[PDB]
C-alpha cells in the first residue's frame, strides 16, 4: 500500500521483500530519494531494471529502451569504477584485421566499429604488409604527463619559480616527491611555460602498464605540496590548467609526445602493390604527397597528415577497453611514402604518432570482453617480468595496424 | 547445405583451402578458426556473441566478425535545453563522467535552463584535384567562381539525390593542385556516402569543360575528415550549434561548491591561456570530447569523427544584476552527426536514439532530427564543461 | 623661433621654422637624457625631405635609418623583366635571390596568377545573448541583410566594394569579416571607415548590439591566422616555373631529383613536425621583408604575406627536369599611401613599373607588385634550397 | 680605373670588349654610380632611381657582408618612444616606420607604464637554434640515432664536437622528432651577444661530423630542416622558445587608466579577453594572442640593425589583462615572448646608424665582463615596449571613433 512498504524497507531485513512496482510507488512519491536506489536495492541488475522503468515514464515514448540490452551483464565491475546511472549496455561490433606482421610476430586485431568496410580495407592491408615481408616498429619516448596551472602575486615571481624547477637541486626535491607515490613513478625532465603570472608545469613520466592519469595526478598533488613549500604564496588554480594536453588538440603533445611515441615502416614490393592493392608505387606516393602533406597542410592542420589514422586508433581503442575520448589526441599522425629498391618501383611505407595513449590495466580494461580482446594480443594485464612491456607492444600494435589502415585506403584512393 | 555438416568438418573444409545458413554459427566458425591461431586459446571466453540480431550488421557495418564489445550506458539528465527536457545517454567506461555530467545537468535546470541554436549545416567532402600548370588550375577557380560555372556545377551535384543541394564551393590552389570543398545538407543523414556521390558527378562536369583536369584523389584531406584541421573550426563541418545559459550565484555555491568568480578565473586561464600555450586549434575546452564520444558511441555515431565533432570554445563570464550570475556558452562549429545510415541503424543505438526523440528521418521537416541531436551533444558539453570547470575550481 | 639661438630655445622648454631644426632641436634634447650623449653621432637626419613624414608616417623624429638596397634581377615573370629592390643587411641574401633568378630565365620564364583580391577588417561585437548573436549571423546571411551592410560599407569610398561576409560566433561574440578591394592601397583605413559605417548600420536592426572593438583579431592583421591561409587576405598569388635539368647542374649545382627530396621533407615534412601553419617554405620572409622595406610597405605585415607553401616535382620527358611552385594566400600591399608616399621608396616602385595609383585599370599597379613578390620568392626558394641540397 | 671616365666604362661594357658585371673588381662610391647608370638604361623609365639615396654612406662595411648588387639605400624614419621605464631603467627606443601615429600610440603606452611605477621583466630562457633533417636508411636506424643521442654518452660527444668551434657555444639539450627514417635534430645553443645563426651553424656542422662517425649510413639532407623554426610560423618556438624568451608586467592604477589611456580598467580586461584571447582561437592562431607586438618588433628591429624577417617568430606574443588592487579597479598587464630573436653584435648591428640607435639603450656590441647581457637586455626593451604598444592600442579599440 505504502505505510507497510516503508516499514519493510526500514526493517533491517528489506528491499528484497517488495516489488517493482511498491519500490517506485515509494519513489514517486519522495518516501525514498532517487539516489538512494543504489544502496537499498541488493543485486545490481535489479537496480539497473528499476532505474530503466523510473525512466520510461519519463520519456515521450515509454517503448524507447526495449531494444537496449541490460540483462545478465556482468555489473559488479562496472559499479562505482567505470560508469554510474547504468541502464544498460551498448554493444558495438567487433571485427579481426590479420595476420598483423609486426617485429617478426603474428598479431590478430580486435576491432570494435560500425563502419561498413573499415575491417575488411584494414585486412587487406595487413595483407600487402605480410606478403612484403612484414612491418618493424620502435616505441621512441614513453611517459603520460599532466599540466596543471598555478598562480603566483607577479610574473616576475612565476620567473622565479621556473628558474627553480630548472636547476639540479630544485628539480630533484620535485622529483622525490613525485616518485614517493608509486613504484612506476619516475619523473622525467619538467617542461614549463608562461603567461604572465600563471605557470604551467607538465609532469611526464611513465606509469607500468596503466593509462596513467591516476597515478599522474597522485604524483603531481605531492610534487605541487612540496612546491608550496619552498612558494607559499603560490596558488594552484586547477590540477589540470590544459598544458598536458589531454582530450583537446594541441600542438604540445605533437612536439613533445604524450604517452607512447611510436614509428613502424614496411617495404611493399612492387608486385604486391599491383596485385593486392591493384595500383602502382608511383601513384600511391603521389596521392599520399598531395592529400596527407600538402591537403593537410591547406586545411591548416597540426598533427593531422594521414588518411584516416582515427578509423584504426577508435575501433582498437573501443575493443581494447581504452578511454576512446583520447582518440583526439592518439590519433596524431604523420604517413610517409616514397620509392624503393632498385628502379625505385617497391613502395617504402611509414607512420609516426606520437601522441598514443594507452593501457592494459585499469579503466575499461578491468572489464572481462574488453579483456578477451586483449588477451588476443596477447598484452592483458600488467607485465609483471618487465612493467610497462604490455602498453609498450599495445601501442605498437596500434601503429601497425594503423600503417596497414593507411596502405589500403590510399591505395583505394588511387585507383577510384 | 552446410546445416547438414558438423563443426569440425566445415573447419576441416577451410584448413583444405576449400555457405552456412544462420549468421550466428558463421560466427562461432570464425572464432573456433581464430582460436587455434592465438598463443592463448581460451582468450575468446568473456567475448560474447550469442544471440546478438547479426542481420543488421553484415555486408553493412563490419566485417570478420566474431562477437561484440559491450560498453556500459548511463543517463545524464533531465537536461533541460529550449523549454524541452532530455535524457541523455553515454556509453563509456570512465568512472564519474556520468556522474559529473549529471551534476552539470542539475546547475542548468536549477538555472531556468539551457538554450541553443543551429548556426550552420552542411557536410563536407575535399577533393585535390590537378591540372598540367598552376596557370591552369587558376583557371578553374576562377570559372568555378563565376555564377555560370558553380550553377552547372551545382546542377550536375544535385541531380545525384534528393537532400543533394551544393552550397558555395570553398576552393584553395597549391601548385598545379587544386583542392575544393564541397558542402551541403544530407537530410539526417551525417552524409559521408551522398556528398561523395555528388561529388563524383560534379568533377566528372568538371572534366567536361577541363579535359586535361586529373582526379587525384575524391578526399585530398580538405574536407577535412577524422583529422584536427583549421578548415572545420574557420568553415565548420556538419552542424555548427552555440549553446548558453545563466547560474544563479546560489546555484553556482549549492550544487556546483564554487563560486561564479573562481568559475571565470579558471575558465580563461585553463580552456583559453592554457589552450594558448600548448598550441592548440579549436580545442579551448575541458574535456568536450569526453561526452562528445560517449554520446556518440551510444546512439550509433562515427565515434572516430570525435576528432572534429570535439572541437568547442568555452565561455564564462559575470551576469545578471550584481554580477554574481554565472553566464556559460559552450560554440562546437564542427559537429558530425545523424540518425539515419551507419551505426544508427542498428536497435540498440536506435534505443538510445529514441530516448531523446530523434531516432531516423524527421519526414515533416527534414534533417530536424540530426539537428536536435546536434543541440543535445552541446547541451550535454556544457554541463559537463560546468561540472568539471568546478571540480577543478575547489 | 626664427630670432632665438639653438641654446636659448632648449633652455626655454627645459625651464620652429622649419622641419630639419625641428629635428635637429629633438635630437639635442633626447642627446641630455643619454647615458653617451655622443649616441646620435652617426644616426644621419640632414638634408632629408621631412615634409611627407610629418603628420603621416612617423612622430618624434630623430632622424632616418638607411638600409641597403641591392638588385636581383633580371626576373623573367609573365613575359616581362624586373629589376627586383631588396633593402636588407643579410650577406648572401641578394646574391642567392640572384642565381634563382638567372636559373629560372633559363627555363623560359615564370608564370603568376593572382586568385583572390581583398584586404580585412574583421571587428568583434556583442550581443546580450548567444541567441541574439547567431539572429544576427542569420540577419547578415540572407540577401537582403548583406544588401544593406553593401550599401551602407560601399557609401564611405569609391573603392570601397563589399565581398561575401565571413562570420564566427563564440557564445554571446560575433566576430564579422569585411572584405573589399581599395584601388591600389593596401586599404586599412578605407576598409575601416566602411566597417565602422556597416556597424553603425547594423546597429538600427539590432539595437542591444555592442561594439567591442573594430578589430577583434578576426582579420587578422600583423598575428599568424589559419583565417589567413585558408581564406586569404589582400592578394592570394601563384607562381611557377620549370628549370631545365641541365640548368639545375650548371646553375645551381644539384640535380632535379635531390631538389624534390630536400623540398618535401624539409617544406613539408619538416615544417610539420615543427608543428606550422603556412609556413612550408624555406625563407620567403627574407624575400618579402626586403622588397617590402625597400617599396615602402608596412614591413610589420611580414607576418602573414610570407605565408607560402613551396612545392617541387619532376617534369618533362625524361621526368629529369624541376617543376616548382610557391602558393601565397595573404601578400598584404600597396603602392599607394603610407610609405610609398615617400620618394626614396617611389623610386624603387618605379623600378617595378608599379609606382602610384593605376589610372587605367584602378588596383592593378598593386596586384603587378604582388606577382613581382610571388616570383622574387620564388627564386629565392629555387636558390637556398638547391645550395641545402648540394650541402656547402 | 680611376684615370677614366663614367662615360668611356660604359663604352666598353656596351660594346662587349669587357665583360659586363665583372667590373666592380677592378674599380665603392663609383662602384654604385656605374652599377645604377647601367642599370637605369635597362628600365622602363630611365629616370626611376633619381630620388634612391646613395652619395656619402660607408658601403666598405656593407660590401660583401650585408648586401650584393648595392644600387644605394633606403632611409626609413626613425621617431623615438619614451621614456620607458623598466627595471628600475629609463630607456629612449628607437623605432623605424612608415606607419602614422605608431610612435605616438607607443609613446602614450610608456607614459601611462612610467605613471604605474614602471614595469619589469625577466628572461625566462636563451638559445638560438638550428634543425637539420638528416635520413637514414630505415626509420629503425633513425630511432637508433634518436636513442643515441639521449644517452649523456651519446650526448657528451656531440657536446664536445658543437663547444669547439666557438667560445660562447655551449650546447644545451637536444630536441628531436621523427618521421620515418627522417631525424629532425634541433640543437640549442647561447651565442654571447650574437643572434647566433651563423655560429650554431658552424658547431651544427661539425656536431653532424661527429655523428657521421658513429652512424656511417646517415645522409645528411639539409643543414635545416624546417625544425628550428627560422622566419616561419612554427608551433615550436611558441612551446620551447628561441632566442631570448621574455615576460614583462605593470600595474596601471585606475586613474592612470582614466585620465591618459581614456578608457576603464573593465573596459580593458574585457577588449582584451574578447579580442586577444576569444578573438585569436576563433581566427585558428598559434602564438599570435596579442593586438600589435608585430609592429613595435619591426621597428624597433629596423632601427637596431636585427634581421627584419625574423619578426615573423620574434613578434609571437600573448597579452594578459586582469583586475588589480583592492577594489578590483587597476590594470595588471603582461605580454609573454617566448622566441625574441635578436643581437647587438653582428649582421646589421656592425653598421655604424643602426649602432648609434642600439647606443642610446646602451647595449650596442659585445658585454666584455657579462657575456650575452646586451642581447639579453635588448630582448626585454622589445618586451617592454611591445606591452606599451599593446596598452596605448587596446585602450583606443576600448574607447572607439
Ligand atoms: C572503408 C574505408 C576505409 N573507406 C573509406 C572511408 C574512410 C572514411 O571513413 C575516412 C575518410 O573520409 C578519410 C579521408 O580520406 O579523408 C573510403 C572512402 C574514403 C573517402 C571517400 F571520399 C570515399 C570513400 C574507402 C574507399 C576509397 C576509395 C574507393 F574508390 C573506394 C572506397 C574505403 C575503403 O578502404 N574501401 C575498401 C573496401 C574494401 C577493401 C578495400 C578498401
Ligand atoms: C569524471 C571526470 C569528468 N573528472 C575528471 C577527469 C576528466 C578527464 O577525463 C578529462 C581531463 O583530463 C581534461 C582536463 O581537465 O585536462 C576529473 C579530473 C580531471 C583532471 C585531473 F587532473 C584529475 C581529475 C575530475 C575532477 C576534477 C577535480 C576534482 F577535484 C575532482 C575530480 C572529474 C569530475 O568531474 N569529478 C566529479 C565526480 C563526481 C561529481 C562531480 C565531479
Ligand atoms: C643567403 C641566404 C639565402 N642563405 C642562407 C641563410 C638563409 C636564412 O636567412 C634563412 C634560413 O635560416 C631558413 C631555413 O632554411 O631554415 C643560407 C644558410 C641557410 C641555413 C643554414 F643553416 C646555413 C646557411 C644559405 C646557404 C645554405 C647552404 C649552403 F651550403 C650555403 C649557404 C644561403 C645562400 O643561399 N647562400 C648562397 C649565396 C650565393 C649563391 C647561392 C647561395
Ligand atoms: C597607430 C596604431 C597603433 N593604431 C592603429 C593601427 C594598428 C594596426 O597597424 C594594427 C592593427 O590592425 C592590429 C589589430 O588590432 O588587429 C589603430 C587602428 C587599429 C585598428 C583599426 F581597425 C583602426 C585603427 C589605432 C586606433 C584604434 C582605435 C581608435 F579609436 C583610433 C586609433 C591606432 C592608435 O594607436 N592610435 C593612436 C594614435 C595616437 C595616440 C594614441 C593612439
Amino acid at each position: 500500500p505504502n505505510e507497510e512498504c516503508l516499514q519493510i524497507l526500514g526493517n533491517a531485513e528489506g528491499a528484497k521483500f517488495l516489488s517493482d512496482a511498491e519500490i517506485i510507488q515509494l519513489v514517486n512519491a519522495k518516501h525514498i530519494p532517487a539516489y538512494k536506489l543504489e544502496t537499498l536495492i541488493e543485486t545490481h541488475e535489479r537496480g539497473v531494471s528499476i532505474r530503466r522503468q523510473l525512466l520510461s515514464k519519463k520519456l515521450s515514448e515509454p517503448s524507447s529502451l526495449q531494444y537496449l540490452p541490460y540483462r545478465d551483464y556482468n555489473y559488479s565491475l562496472v559499479m562505482g569504477a567505470c560508469c554510474e546511472n547504468v541502464i544498460g549496455y551498448m554493444p558495438i561490433p567487433v571485427g579481426v584485421a590479420g595476420p598483423l606482421c609486426l617485429d617478426e610476430k603474428e598479431f590478430q586485431v580486435p576491432m570494435a566499429t560500425t563502419e561498413g568496410c573499415l575491417v575488411a580495407s584494414t585486412n587487406r592491408g595487413c595483407r600487402a604488409i605480410g606478403l612484403g615481408g612484414g612491418a618493424s616498429s620502435r616505441v621512441l619516448a614513453d611517459g603520460m604527463t599532466r599540466g596543471p596551472v598555478v598562480r603566483l602575486p607577479r610574473a616576475c615571481d612565476s620567473a622565479e619559480v621556473k628558474a627553480w624547477l630548472e636547476t639540479s637541486e630544485g628539480f630533484a626535491v620535485i622529483k622525490e616527491a613525485f616518485d614517493s607515490t608509486s613504484r612506476f613513478a619516475r619523473l622525467q625532465k619538467l617542461h614549463t611555460s608562461i603567461a604572465g603570472r600563471n605557470l604551467y608545469i607538465r609532469f611526464q613520466s611513465r606509469s607500468g602498464d596503466a593509462m596513467g592519469m591516476n597515478m599522474i595526478s597522485k604524483g603531481t598533488e605531492k610534487a605541487l605540496s612540496k612546491l608550496h613549500e619552498y612558494f607559499p604564496e603560490m596558488q594552484i588554480l586547477a590540477v589540470s590548467g590544459n598544458y598536458c594536453t589531454d582530450k583537446k588538440p594541441a600542438a604540445i603533445n605533437w612536439i613533445e609526445g604524450r604517452g607512447k611515441s611510436v614509428v613502424c615502416e614496411a617495404v611493399i614490393p612492387a608486385k604486391v602493390v599491383r596485385e593486392v592493392l591493384k595500383t602502382t608505387t608511383e601513384a600511391m606516393i603521389e596521392v599520399n604527397i598531395n592529400k596527407n602533406l600538402v591537403g593537410s597542410a591547406m586545411a591548416g592542420s597540426i598533427g593531422g597528415y594521414n588518411a584516416h589514422a582515427a578509423n584504426i586508433v577508435t575501433a582498437i581503442y573501443i575493443a581494447c577497453g581504452q578511454d576512446a575520448a583520447q582518440n583526439v589526441g592518439s590519433s596524431n599522425c604523420i604517413t610517409l611514402m616514397e620509392a624503393s629498391g632498385p628502379t625505385n618501383e617497391d613502395l617504402y611505407i611509414s607512420c609516426t604518432m606520437p601522441s598514443i595513449e594507452i593501457g592494459t590495466v585499469g579503466g575499461g580494461t578491468n572489464l572481462l570482453p574488453q579483456q578477451a580482446c586483449l588477451q588476443m594480443l596477447g598484452v592483458q594485464g600488467a607485465c609483471k617480468d618487465n612493467p610497462g612491456e604490455n602498453a609498450r607492444q599495445l601501442a605498437r600494435i596500434v601503429c601497425g595496424t594503423v600503417m596497414a589502415g593507411e596502405l589500403s585506403l590510399m591505395a583505394a584512393l588511387a585507383a577510384g
